[PDB]
């Protein structure tokens, strides 16, 4: 026995806040959190405690420390089957990563609709508010490999596998409502342009390089999702604080056979929130696993990620009533024109047990639909339907990937398909063909019907010649980028301009910069002029005179496109750093900690070393991390209680902690003599908005701090931060 | 034509300094740089200019922008074979990454020995100083995935494939002279402990987590290579500025059949140099491709990486004469006991054309030896011989991986092996077996001899019973860690203390930190106490009484184990940041650039925006990057010329650039009114060693800067940097 005698090696099987206990496999951390998919995985879950170590053939091993040799300093023998099995399995652990969205973090949960949607769709999982559907959800970046960093600037994937009673439905979406390109035939061109360049394989997890902006400058259909990536949408604070979208128009089909067009949304119940660039980029260094870690720890704390599914619904007769084509995936449907109707709630409430087996091997594919749904002719969706089945043949080793446990349906599946690599199911049917008489034709086809019927495609009329031709209705590139720009707050616009300026600064061929600036001049001249100034480029007279693109169906803004214009802050699950000193005023710390706990806000006690410090009254304070070990990047706010401020006041790390939090627009609260830190951040005696300060942490100090946290960041500080050397 | 009329899309095919031209495929950047292996890849090199776009079957494509559909807003048709081929190939682009050392950067070059080694080895590639052997070299980290960052704390790989006239020899080494474990049977346990933990797949690129330190604490054989890893050897400045080692004792076999034991070394001719931890960790966020980039750009500039191959030779009769076992890969052979004999020079002088084809698919394996070399019974090397062939069957898709162009021998290869997936060679031999009469027994075995003979193993005597047992001679774990600690300078010892402190502070289970501090107390009580203080652990009386391990064969230190104890600086290929203002004093800039060019040191001109600025004499200066875009982390030294200093005197990013460089111990030079920046970094009027200052930048000013850069960093500043908040 090598475990400590006090049992401190094993995390408690109860919800605990981030950092309080080591993290564990979900079934050991939360054994009573159950759903029908999690229970169905029990046939393959493997324990370990009290069992003998064996080969994969069940032979007990006596010595797992040594190879078999001829003498204890002699050569290794070929007859060592125990060594060779163990090193063979090791040698073949890796499988190909996903071509795109290779970097991702996943969790188990459940979905329930708010009311039956039987009037608009016959989909069984939406038919009854008491029908619970298990889900598995994977969030991801796009460009980087599986070992790249989480808080890069990039689009994020948001993929949900619903294990329904009539089939698996995968809703495979991203966190922006459009994509970069119009037709799937260009997807390898676009992805090869954003990915690391082919001669040297640089840069990882970044679009800030010549080939991406060469392609963008030559393909103005990309400019709308480029706008979203350059905004703070491209750097979410967490997977819990971003929107999701299916992007394409799909169809709902009800039992009377009526089709309604639909676009799918997920609303984050934790609100929308993003990092600022300098913080995101620094965080890819200090904690490249920050979003993976944050998701896992929220679930362990009981801060479950929750999202509301909603639908934009357009009747078939209104297909042509907009200035843009509903089938064009570079266009959004403004919520001012078609509101999102709330449909039901998804809660993610359990981590996987093994990341490879459940996350790495999961396969999502937007062609996995169920009766009550159907596709449209969007030409990006149409090509996606080919790709996701094809790519699993190499990634997951063959055509039996639906037998890997995470991908298995929970409902029945039976057919005439046989064999393939890795075949698990042993069919007993005398027949492997239909029609057959030798098994009375079972399993049998099922007519379409209101419930539990066979799939049938909506009989949409097709009329046209066979052409490789883009619809002229798709040939408008600039009005949606402009609607996006005008919908952002002034600070969000500043952040967009800085995103394009930073990215084009890394493009080495200056002509590519110039061509991008020309495209910006076709969107909005204030944007193009501001990015041009940062690049030292002067707009020509012709550029200054480009006429702005039209409004989108009369709109000159839509606030639902902004992260922040409409307040939706939620503090639960956020975290605050508390900078300790060697003799902390304990009454300050009591007040701080209990106010935080009352609103579900976590704290991390930090100091210049690990171990403990003792407060004014003898209270022993356990230290979570050092200043340098858990930097202000990883927290939402900073609080300094009073005490012996001289302990830390000349500590460079403590001072820089506050400078960094201040640059990144985070709320900071200073009690008592911690107000001496006002000189480090240049705060005036009569103080400034976004800095909370009092003689003590009582009265309204914690309410004021918590108000600031619900507004996320102190945007009014932006003009104050440029002077600051941090 | 989409290219600019001025030709500015295409980099000049001549050596250029980093940032002067876009980077390019090696055969286009340096078409006149040749060696026999680079020529031999001409059969598979494919151009592009003036050729038509086709399918893989050679059919010209007319419209590569659209899928085929029934009408221009209609559904995609299954008969679109051009779309499906293009998307199928995309779908199957990825192959499994290497199980370890997945992150690596490679180059072509050549090697030649200084004199014939035929008295000690019959190996053909060491027989003639004028016979050149092409090589391909891959440098790597160990733990992280292929999209992880370069400047992590980790061991580095250094693998060289020599394309000899008598076969491929692969010397597959690392940058420290021992490994973590003794027997290959434990490699999957150690690798699993250092890799991301299996429930959640965190952390990437980092050993600072509970499982790694759990295994270390329970396996004291690991402590010697852990010490190197926690030292600044864990964070090299460049792959050009680290040592390489084959780690194991091998054998050299001469023409008379005599065996000499040998350990292989590479000496960097650019000298030994490493980052400091705060710089290295921030660089993984600001440029996760820093080492891959710096290697490619050194080769494009003509700053070719050069290494000296060296042998430690031990006669067979001296196998047992040290106080450690020569076959134990956790023991090094001190150079004070057995010197490194210089054997030859390797120069890397061309970058690949396609990273996937040449770097990703390259396969190195230490069992690829040639006549005149042989193995020993080192129990770690013996298990490696199984693994590297086995792992390529899945990674590279089958047993014909030697037919992948990068891996092909340049010498003849012929045998009776046939078939396997993606077989390229079409054999015309009537026989596929030997002995045969039908082809007069060709190809034929060849007797061993002095040159061009068949391979025969050295007839080592084997005596012992079939045991799984560790040699008792391997059971000593603390004397080499101690020798290494005592051989470091005082600043290097402080950085090792900081490396263990930072890592163990991230271990959540406190008893594991305690266990590791108890192991440290068995190596050196000063090290153990300094780590313990940072963790708030107090040594017990028993720990304070642990008797220090014995010296290694009487050695108290060996300065060849330190990076810096013996000066070996070389400034050629290093890079300085020059911080511009909008009216640069052109006389300073002239002087600076002339002195840098004389020593082969590059410069990058930086400002607060991109574009150009004009100096006092009218000279237009193009800007490489902004102060934030190319931080002080990416350079060796910072120079600020005079001019209109009020332009940048209050710029936050320029002042921070100097604070960050100062903190990281880099030389800083301030001319004229740029001396106003002394206030930001708190330098007294009288000045300080490591800050160069004068009225103008002249001969003397630059000589002093260049002398500082030859000593790499300003170690004497270390007590001054804790004050500064950066
Ligand atoms: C024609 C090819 C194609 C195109 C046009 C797209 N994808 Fe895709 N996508 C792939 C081909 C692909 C893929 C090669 O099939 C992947 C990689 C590995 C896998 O299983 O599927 C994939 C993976 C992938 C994943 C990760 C699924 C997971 O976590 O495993 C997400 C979230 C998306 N995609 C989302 C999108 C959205 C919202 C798109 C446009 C609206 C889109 N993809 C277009
Ligand atoms: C002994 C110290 C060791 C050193 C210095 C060493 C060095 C290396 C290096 C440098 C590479 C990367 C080669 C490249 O650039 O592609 C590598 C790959 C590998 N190593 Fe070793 N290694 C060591 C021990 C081992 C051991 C003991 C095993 C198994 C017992 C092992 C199994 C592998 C495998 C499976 C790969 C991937 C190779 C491929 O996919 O082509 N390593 N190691």
């Amino acid at each position: 026995s090598l475990a400590p005698e006090d049992g401190s090696h094993r995390p408690a099987a109860e919800p605990t806040p981030p950092g309080a206990q080591p993290t564990a496999p979900g079934s050991l951390k939360a054994p009573d959190t159950r759903n029908e998919k999690l229970n169905s995985l029990e046939d393959v879950r493997k324990g370990s405690e009290n069992y003998a170590l064996t080969t994969n053939q069940g032979v007990r091993i006596a010595d797992d420390q040594n190879s078999l040799r001829a003498g204890s300093r002699g050569p290794t023998l070929l007859e060592d089957f125990i060594l060779r099995e163990k090193i063979t399995h090791f040698d073949h652990e890796r499988i190909p990563e996903r071509i795109v969205h290779a970097r991702g973090s996943a969790a188990h949960g459940y979905f329930q609709p708010y009311k039956s949607l039987s009037d608009i769709t016959k989909a069984d999982f939406l038919s009854d508010p008491n029908k619970i559907t298990p889900v598995f959800v994977r969030f991801s970046t796009v460009q980087g490999g599986a070992g790249s960093a989480d808080t890069v600037r990039d689009i994020r994937g948001f993929a949900t596998k619903f294990y329904t009673e009539e089939g698996i439905f995968d809703l495979v979406g991203n966190n922006t409502p459009i994509f970069f390109i119009q037709d799937a035939h260009k997807f390898p061109d676009f992805v090869h342009a954003v990915k690391p360049e082919p001669h040297w394989a640089i840069p990882q997890g970044q679009s800030a390089h010549d080939t991406f902006w060469d392609y963008v400058s030559l393909q103005p259909e990309t400019l709308h999702n480029v706008m979203w990536a350059m905004s703070d949408r491209g750097i979410p604070r967490s997977y819990r604080t971003m929107e999701g979208f299916g992007i394409h128009t799909f169809r709902l089909i009800n039992a009377e056979g009526k089709a309604t067009f639909v676009r799918f949304h997920w609303k984050p119940l934790a609100g929308k929130a993003s990092l600022v660039w300098d913080e995101a980029q620094k965080l890819t260094g200090r904690d490249p696993d920050f979003h993976r870690r944050e998701l896992w720890e929220a679930i362990e704390a009981g801060d479950f990620p929750e999202y509301e599914l909603g639908f934009q619904l357009i009747p078939e007769e209104d297909e042509f009533k907009f200035d843009f084509d509903l089938l064009d995936p570079t266009k959004l449907i403004p919520e001012e024109l078609v509101p999102v109707q709330r449909v039901g709630k998804m809660v993610l409430n359990r981590n996987p047990d093994n990341f490879f087996a459940e996350n790495e091997q999961a396969a999502f594919h937007p062609g996995h639909i169920v009766p009550g749904l159907d596709f449209t002719n969007d030409p990006l969706l149409q090509g996606r339907l080919f790709s996701y089945t094809d790519t699993q043949i190499s990634r997951l080793g063959g055509p039996n990937f639906h037998e890997i446990p995470i991908n298995r349906p929970t409902c029945p599946y039976h057919n005439f398909q046989r064999d393939g690599m890795h075949r698990m199911g042993i069919d007993t049917n005398p027949a492997n063909y239909e029609p057959n008489s030798i098994n009375d034709n079972w399993p049998r086809e099922t007519p379409p019907g209101p419930k539990r019927g066979g799939f049938e495609s909506y009989q949409e009329r097709v009329e046209g010649n066979k052409v490789r031709e883009r619809s002229p209705s798709f040939g408008e590139y600039y009005s949606h980028p402009r609607l996006f720009w005008l919908s952002q707050t002034p600070f969000e616009q500043r952040h967009i301009v800085d995103g394009f300026s930073f990215q084009l600064s890394k493009v080495v061929r200056p002509y590519i910069r110039e061509r991008v600036v020309d495209q910006l001049a076709h969107i909005d001249l204030t944007l193009a002029q501001a990015v041009a100034k940062n690049l030292g480029i002067e707009l020509t007279d012709d550029q200054l005179n480009i006429t702005p693109p039209p409004d989108v169906n009369g709109l000159k803004k839509d606030p639902s496109l902004s992260l922040y214009a409409i307040p939706d802050g939620d503090v639960k699950g956020r975290v605050v750093a508390i900078l300790l000193n060697d003799e902390v005023r304990s009454a300050d710390l009591l007040a701080i900690l209990k106010a935080l706990k009352a609103k579900g806000v976590h704290a991390k006690l930090l100091y210049s070393r690990m171990g403990e410090v003792t407060a004014d009254d003898g209270t022993v304070l356990p230290i979570a991390a050092t200043f340098a070990g858990a930097p202000s990047l990883t927290v939402d706010a900073v609080i300094v209680p009073c005490g012996n401020i001289a302990d830390i006041a000349d500590n460079g790390d403590a001072n820089y902690y506050l400078m960094e939090a201040y640059k990144h627009l985070k709320p900071i609260a200073l009690a008592g003599d911690a107000r001496k830190f006002k000189a480090t951040i240049k705060i005036a005696d009569q103080g400034e908005e976004g800095i909370v300060e009092a003689d003590s942490a009582d009265g309204s100090f914690m309410d004021e701090l918590l108000t600031l946290m619900a507004a996320h960041r102190v945007w009014s500080r932006i003009p104050k931060i440029d002077k600051i050397p941090a």
